[PDB]
């Protein structure tokens, strides 16, 4: 993924495979493909975080 989302809340990471952000963090979409999870790079993190907090800028 290339594109970029905006983190609606704050979300701290409950599982090895999620990611923390923080409301207003700019991350990179790398993988929509889940309905439910996205995968997406905060920083220089990534993980997956509930794809309802968080807003494609596009």
């Amino acid at each position: 993924g290339k594109e970029l989302v905006l983190a609606l809340y704050d979300y701290q990471e409950k599982s090895p495979r999620e990611v923390t952000m923080k409301k207003g963090d700019i991350l990179t979409l790398l993988n929509s493909t889940n309905k439910d999870w996205w995968k997406v790079e905060v920083a220089d993190r990534q993980g997956f975080v509930p794809a309802a907090y968080v807003k494609k800028l596009d």
